């Protein structure tokens, strides 16, 4: 679990969105595993606007913050699950690092701010949904 709080937006994995999130929907994209809902309180996060390939992410299944090198956002095939059939997930970045299904929502940060959130994983791999291209999160 986990979410990003920027201005009056809450960014969550779409598969973990609540019914309140859906009632207050701003934007969602199933192919990205993202959903953004509106908030009443202002959050304390800043979104990175950069092409960084290094950073640190939080791993709940280890209670640890790990430094990582990660790939560029791309279309990556993700196996079928209880939330989606097998498909290409877009804007995904992979890294060698520990993850388990419950780690989704863990934030990845670089020196410029929030880069994305854990969305996928594998045997010694972790995948992050990028948020740096969503320029509108910084305004309106
Ligand atoms: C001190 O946190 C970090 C430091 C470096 C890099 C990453 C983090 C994680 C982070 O930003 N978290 C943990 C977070 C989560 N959902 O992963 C809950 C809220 C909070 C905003
Ligand atoms: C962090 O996730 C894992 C880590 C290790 C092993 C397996 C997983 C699970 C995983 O990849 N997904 C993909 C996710 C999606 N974005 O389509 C929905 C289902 C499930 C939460
Ligand atoms: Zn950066």
């Amino acid at each position: 679990s986990g979410a990003i709080y920027v201005g009056n937006y809450r960014v969550v994995n779409r598969h973990l969105a609540t019914h309140n999130d859906w009632a207050n929907l701003v934007w969602e994209d199933s192919s990205r595993d993202l959903l953004v809902s509106s908030t009443t309180a202002q959050g304390c996060d800043t979104i990175a606007r950069c092409d960084c390939q290094t950073g640190v992410y939080y791993c709940s299944s280890r209670r640890k913050h790990y430094p990582v090198s990660f790939s560029k956002p791309s279309l990556i095939f993700v196996e079928a699950s209880e939330y989606y059939p097998a498909r290409y997930q877009s804007h995904l970045m992979l890294a060698v690092g520990h993850s388990e299904p419950g780690d989704c929502g863990g934030i990845l940060r670089c020196q410029h701010g929030v880069v994305g959130i854990v969305s996928t994983g594998g045997n010694g791999l972790v995948g992050f949904a990028d948020v740096r291209d969503l320029l509108w999160l910084d305004e309106e």
